[PDB]
This record gives C-alpha cells, structure tokens and sequence, in this order.
C-alpha cells in the first residue's frame, strides 16, 4: 500500500461524508506523510445540511457548503495547525477560488483523482508558484 | 483611543495595501484584544498583482485577488495560528463565501464599517452560529 | 459513513503498512473527530524493517518494531502535537505496555476491532482513569 | 557548573521521586540547553503507586510503572511539546523498548550515568540512526 | 503605503492607549511583515492605571507601568508566541533594560521614531549581537 | 523529595550558573509540576559576561545582566512557550521591575527562598492580581 495510494484512499473515504448530494468531494492535507487535516463538502459546522433541509439554491448552484479543500484549510485555521509546506490530495481538482486559497496557504503540490475543466488562471497561478498538479487514481481497496 | 476604534483604524490602514484598484478592503482578526492576523485585497503571494499586470476579468468582475477576510484566515492557516473564538473587524461586510469561512473557522463576531446589503443566507448562518454583527465607524485619527 | 466507521476504517487501512508480517496493526488518534496522528507496526524510522532483513527474534517474539499504538503516541511527541483528551481507534486491543502509555498520555477512550483477552491490570488502570473501551467493527467499504 | 553536569544533576534529582523502590530512574529531555521534559519511574498519573499498594508482579518483574525515559516522551506527547532533535540525560541506560521509542521520537544523543547490559540491538539501532551514547557521572553537589 | 510606514503607523497608534501621561510609547513586534504582538505604556493588566489613581512616584520617576517594548515581549511570553527572529518598531528608542530584554528574546532589528540619549552600553550590546537600529519617521496618515 | 523541594532545589542549582559574581540568582517557571523555563543571572546571550570582561558598573550597581526571573520569562517569549497561569520558584524575592513583568505574564504564585524587604508597591500589585507569595527553603540534598 503506497503512500500516494493511502492518501487518495483517504480522500475518497472522507468524501463519503459529504452532506450535499450535488458533490461528493474529499480532501486531505499532508506534511511528511502525515495527515494533518481533512475536509469534505458540507455546510458550516452546527448549521443545516442539504441532506436534511434541502439545497440553498442561487444562480442554479447550491451555495450552502464550504468546499472540501477550503474546509481542510479552515480546519488548520480553526485549530492553529500550520498548512505551510503541505501537499493536498483531492478527489476532484479544485475550483479557482479554492486553488487561490491553497496556494496562498503554502500548499506545494496538488494530487487529484478526477478533473473536468481546470481553470487556465489556476494553471497560470500554479506555474508562477512552482506548484505541480498530478493525477493519481484511487486505489482499489476493500475493508471489512 | 478605544479598543474598537483601534481595530477599525487598523482595518482601514491595512485596506490601503490592496493591489486591485477596484476594491480597497481590510480585515483584522482579534483574540483578547490582540491582533492575531490581518488581510487586505490582494493576489496570491509572489504572483502578479493587478497594479502591475492588469485585472483578471471574468463575467464582469476581477478574480485575481483573495479577499481581505479570506486572506486573514489563510494567514492563520499558513502560520498555524488559531482563529477559533476570535472576532473580526472589516472595512466592508463580507461576501457570503467569506462569511461561511469565517464562521467555519470559529469567528464569533463581525464588526464592519460599511455594509451594503447583508445576504439573507448570511443572516441565517450568523443566527445559527450565534454570531454578532455590528457597524462601527473608522475613527478620525491623524498620524505623523 | 459514520465518524466511528471512518476512524476504524482508517485504522485498518494504516495497519496494512506494517513492515513485520507477524502482526498487521493500525492505530488512529482522534481529537474532536479529527485524526491527529496514526501508527502502524514498524521498525524505527530510517532503520531496517523485517520485510527487508528478517525479524529480530528474541524469546520467541519479534522485537524489531514499535507497536502501532506507541507509534501514534510517538508521532505526537516528535511533532509536538497534544495527545491529551484524545480517543484512539485500534485494530487490536493494546498490550499492557501500550495501555499504560496511552493512559499516561491522556487518552480517554479506546475503540478496538478485535480484542482477545484484556489484561486484568489493564481493566484496573482503565477503571481508575475512567477510560471507556468499546468494540467496533471495521465497516465494509470498497474504494476505487 | 557545566551544562552536562547540570543536566545529570537534574536526572539524579528527579529520579528521587520514583515511586517503585525496585528502580530509582530519572530522565531529562534537553533542547539547546533547556529542559523541555522530565520523567521518573512511577505508575500512571492518578493511579496507584507501588509505594502505597505494593508492586504489580508478573514474571518476577514489577510492571506497574512507566519507565522514566518513556515518561519524558509521554509528557511531550501529552502536552504537545516537540521531542524532535532533543537529547536525553538518564541515570541508567534505557531498556530496548525505551531506546526504540527515544530514537523514534527524534532523540539525537543519550548521556547516561550507570549502565549494566546494553542490548546489542539497541547498539545496532543507535549506529543506524547515528545516535551517540556517552557515559557521564553525576556531579558531586550539595544544596541547603 | 510601505511596510516600514505601516508598522510605524501602528506603533504610533497603539502608543495612544498609554495610561501614564508621562510617556506615550508604542511598540510592534513583526515577523515576515506580520504583527505578532504589540505593547504600550501601562500598568499591570487588571491593576490601577496612572490615569485613574495617579502616578506611583519613586526617585522622581513614575514606576507603575511596564514599558511598551517590554509589554510586547511579555505578550509573547504570556500567550506563548515566539519572539525569536522578530524585528520591532517603536515610537521611542528603548531604555537599556528593555534593550537587553529585546536582544535576549531574539529581536534582530530595532526601528524607532524619536530617540533622545541612546545608552552607549545599548550600542555596545547591539554591535555584539549584530543588531541594527535605524530611525524612521511616522508616516503622515489620516483616517475617518 | 517533594514537588516544592524539587523546584527550589533546581532554583538553587541554576543560580550557580550566574556569570556576575555580585549576585547568584536562579528562577524556575512551573506549570502543572513541570519546569517550562529557567533563568539565572547573566548577560545577554552571545555577548560578554562579567566573569570574563568585568562588571558594567553604573551608579554603584552592575547593569550588565538580565535578572534570573526576567531571563526565565524571556525564555518563554523567545521560544513561544506560554507563561500564563504558571508559578515561579526563585532563590531571592524579585525586584519591583521583575515583579511587574511576572504578573503581567500571568504568573500566579511566587515561591522564594530568601526575601529581604518586599516593596509595598509589590504587595499592592500581588494583592490586586491575587498572587500568592510564600517562603520555602532549599532542601538539603547531596548529589553524586
Ligand atoms: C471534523 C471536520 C469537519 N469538517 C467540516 C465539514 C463540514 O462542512 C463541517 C461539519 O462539522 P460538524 O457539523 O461539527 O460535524 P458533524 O459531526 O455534525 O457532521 P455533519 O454535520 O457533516 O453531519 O465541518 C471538515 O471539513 N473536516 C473535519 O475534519
Ligand atoms: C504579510 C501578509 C500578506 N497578506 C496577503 C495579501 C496579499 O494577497 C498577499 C501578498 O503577499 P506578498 O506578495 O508576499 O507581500 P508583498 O510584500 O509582496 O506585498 P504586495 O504583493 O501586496 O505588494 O498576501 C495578508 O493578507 N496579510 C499579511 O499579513
Ligand atoms: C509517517 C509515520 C510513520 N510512522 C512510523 C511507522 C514506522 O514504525 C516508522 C517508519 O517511518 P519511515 O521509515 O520514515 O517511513 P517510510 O516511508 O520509510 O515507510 P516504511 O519504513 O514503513 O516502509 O514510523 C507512524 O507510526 N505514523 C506515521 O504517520
Ligand atoms: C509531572 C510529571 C509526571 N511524570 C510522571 C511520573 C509518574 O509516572 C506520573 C505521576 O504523575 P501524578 O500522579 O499526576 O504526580 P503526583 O504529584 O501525584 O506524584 P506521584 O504520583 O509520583 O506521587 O507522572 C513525569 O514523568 N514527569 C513529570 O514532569
Ligand atoms: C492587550 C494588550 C495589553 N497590553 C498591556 C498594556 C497594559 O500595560 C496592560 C493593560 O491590559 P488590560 O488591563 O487587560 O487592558 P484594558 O482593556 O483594561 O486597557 P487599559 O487597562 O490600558 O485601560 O496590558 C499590551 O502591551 N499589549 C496588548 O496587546
Ligand atoms: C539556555 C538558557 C539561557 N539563559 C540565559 C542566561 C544568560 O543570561 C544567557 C546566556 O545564554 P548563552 O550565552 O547562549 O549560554 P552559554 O552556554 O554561553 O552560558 P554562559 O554565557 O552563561 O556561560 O541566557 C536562561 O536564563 N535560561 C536558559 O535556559
Ligand atoms: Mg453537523
Ligand atoms: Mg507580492
Ligand atoms: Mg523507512
Ligand atoms: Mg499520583
Ligand atoms: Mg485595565
Ligand atoms: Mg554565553
Ligand atoms: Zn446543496
Ligand atoms: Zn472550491
Ligand atoms: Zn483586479
Ligand atoms: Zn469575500
Ligand atoms: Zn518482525
Ligand atoms: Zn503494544
Ligand atoms: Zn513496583
Ligand atoms: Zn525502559
Ligand atoms: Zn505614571
Ligand atoms: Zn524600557
Ligand atoms: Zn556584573
Ligand atoms: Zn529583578
């Protein structure tokens, strides 16, 4: 079980806690092969979740949740854990807002499973910050 | 000079460092009357700023910058400084995205200089998180 | 996917990285539903593992490895991460030595997949430290 | 009063708090000539001590206590103080279990007063981790 | 608005909270262009202030307050924030006691607005510690 | 060997490292019966000590050194170790300046070996901060 595979396995696993059915996304922040924070797609802690009260629609989009990647950063902010010089493992490549936040927090590498359209501006930013992005599949694993 | 005036003063002050001339915004995160982090409206660190290379326009707004409030939070995440049970002073009441993140981070009070229209969804979230929001003016001070 | 299932799942998962084929053990330390540290059954970092150079046998058992539970604790010590008032998820209920250390470290709950015979001395210590111990199964999950 | 002598003086001194009369052992973790944690030979905090209720005998050995060296590491784990890149001062050279834990926590040097039989495997591990072990006497000091 | 100017602006601003009218002094500790602690001239927190009960005179001097510079260091001590490798911005160059404390805490540079008589011993200490001291004016800024 | 005797013993012990022969002072900061910082009477780190280059006399006293109690506090500031809600053990009851700083730092108890005349202003401050002060002797111990 390789380190890369373990972290993607974990991204996949925490994505399963997503509480807005329009997106199951998971994210894992890693420093020297340790998990230091994780996120999934869900509403503000101790507020309503889409699963229970329905989506918060605006402009044909649901806006209730904090994204998985942003949630991982906000865990670090909340708990006072350093995100600097970490790397992230995500089920889906991040939106441009999340990317900007990840790069600003000092995330040095992004490994993703799926990706649909990567923002060119996200690619420009990653180039300037010398941050690599690399696809890797979720390992086939069975537990229980 | 009151604590409230000191912090709003420093919000205004940091707002001036904004590097996108479409919005001068400043944010000050505070725990037990100490400034623990600040943000202004700016592009990702060590990348191009609008002041230098122009705006990054999309659907009519500039997407180059991280917002001041988000930047303050990302400082906490990057440096591993706890934002839990803090309050924030902002020159402008936050967008819904920033509001979500501040609340997720454990911010318990938002003091703002100018608010324009507070999103009903933001009022709902703040109600559920029992977060106080209050207008306060930038004090008149002359330095030098 | 429940919090309990998520953590036991991740215990099983990290257990697979064990580098001594006589015991596959995994440990997950948790504070406020965040993973703060993990351990597996392995030799001292940057030294020989059994997988590569054989076991270090003595009086009929291998002494090369640090146990998974102890490794999780040592991660906390090495990195200066607080293990106080945490809980742990382990694939196997800990030996008496590990039990002592977890309790000394401030661990307040032990959730285990398989326990075999819990030492009477361990029951005494857990009673005095008011530490709960509870069996929970590895959930059935397929990844990929 | 040399730094080496001060730390050994301290090891000796904290060994005096040992609550199992079958071993008076003291340990001091040091980073840049500062004491960051200490340990002595005693049972789990807030549980019974040998001094009061008798030894916990098994296999002709007392197993009630956490060793001094392990207690120093567990203080770091408990309080979230980093043991990485520290050095330790101990009254007696550590057993193999303790040695493995010390090396795993990033302890870089071991200075001991007495030593009886050093485990060859402990010597192999110390060689591989490039960790030196050096005898030094307790200074003759009188206070009061 | 330059970084130097922003920090001096802040020193000036926090000096305005001074609660002994015989000295309005402000100090700002900075690490990588972030404010990590500030101080002003005032009595021990939660004790009487000169503004309310009068000065504490001894030897023709008021001795009630902790100096601004020392208060900034003591905030770091109190809150457990590292002052090592910081730089300080102060309205007035520090007395010799404060200077010794600043250099001992690892402050690497002192930028001051006014200065009356710099202690030669302070200059000797700054030379030995390779710490530069540099005058800079408070920027002319108007808010509100 | 009691906790109180252990700490006073270590105050005496560190006092011996003083590098100004006009005063041998030692300070030990303690949180939950752990030593978190110590100070002795000494010049700024990596500068000249009196032992080597003579005293720095002014108005009849030596001003070269940082006092032991202040040094203990500055260790906390430098290293980012929290001195809040600690207690201190000192060989001599502190000067008024040190008293102010300890109290500002959140020290809640002063245990001292020798006090000579406690400043009325110090009694006032300690009363307002509800800080206990208590005499305790250096225990008789012989090491080696
Ligand atoms: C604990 C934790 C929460 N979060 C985020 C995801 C959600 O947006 C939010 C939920 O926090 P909570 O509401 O406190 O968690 P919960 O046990 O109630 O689970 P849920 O509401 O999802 O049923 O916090 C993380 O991103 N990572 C984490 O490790
Ligand atoms: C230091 C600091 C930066 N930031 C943010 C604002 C910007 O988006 C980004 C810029 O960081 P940098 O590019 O590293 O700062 P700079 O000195 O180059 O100043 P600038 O580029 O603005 O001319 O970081 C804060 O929000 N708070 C802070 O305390
Ligand atoms: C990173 C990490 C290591 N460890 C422990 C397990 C092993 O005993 C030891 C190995 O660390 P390393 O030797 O540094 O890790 P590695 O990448 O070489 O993997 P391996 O040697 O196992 O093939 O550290 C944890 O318990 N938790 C962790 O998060
Ligand atoms: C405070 C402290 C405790 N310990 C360990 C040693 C013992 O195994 C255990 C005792 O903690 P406690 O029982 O909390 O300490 P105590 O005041 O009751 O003293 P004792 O029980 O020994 O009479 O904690 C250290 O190793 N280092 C330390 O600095
Ligand atoms: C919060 C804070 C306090 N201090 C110091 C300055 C004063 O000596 C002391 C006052 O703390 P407090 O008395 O707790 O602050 P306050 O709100 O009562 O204001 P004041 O008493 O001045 O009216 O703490 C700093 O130096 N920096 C800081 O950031
Ligand atoms: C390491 C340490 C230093 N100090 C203070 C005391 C001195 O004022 C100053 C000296 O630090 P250094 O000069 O770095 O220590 P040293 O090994 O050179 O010893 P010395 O100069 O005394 O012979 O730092 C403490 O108060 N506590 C500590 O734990
Ligand atoms: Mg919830
Ligand atoms: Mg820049
Ligand atoms: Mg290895
Ligand atoms: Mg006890
Ligand atoms: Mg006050
Ligand atoms: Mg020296
Ligand atoms: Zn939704
Ligand atoms: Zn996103
Ligand atoms: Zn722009
Ligand atoms: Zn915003
Ligand atoms: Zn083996
Ligand atoms: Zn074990
Ligand atoms: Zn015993
Ligand atoms: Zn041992
Ligand atoms: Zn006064
Ligand atoms: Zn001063
Ligand atoms: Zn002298
Ligand atoms: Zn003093």
């Amino acid at each position: 079980l390789s380190w890369q595979d373990y972290f993607m396995a974990n991204a996949e696993l925490i994505s399963k806690r997503s509480t807005c059915n329009r997106a199951y996304v998971g994210a894992v922040l890693v420093k020297n092969n340790r998990i230091i924070a994780t996120g999934y797609n869900g509403g503000v802690a101790d507020t309503d979740n889409c699963d229970d009260v329905g989506h918060e629609m605006e402009d044909g989009h649901c806006i209730r949740t904090v994204h998985a990647e942003m949630n991982a950063l906000i865990q670090c902010a909340k708990e006072g854990i350093s995100a600097n010089n970490t790397e992230i493992y995500v089920t889906h490549f991040p939106c441009i807002n999340c990317t900007k936040a990840l790069l600003q927090a000092g995330v040095k590498k992004i490994t993703y499973n799926t990706a649909y359209r990567i923002h060119p501006f996200a690619i420009e930013l990653m180039t300037q910050k010398e941050v690599e992005y690399v696809q890797h599949d979720v390992p086939r694993v069975k537990l229980g």
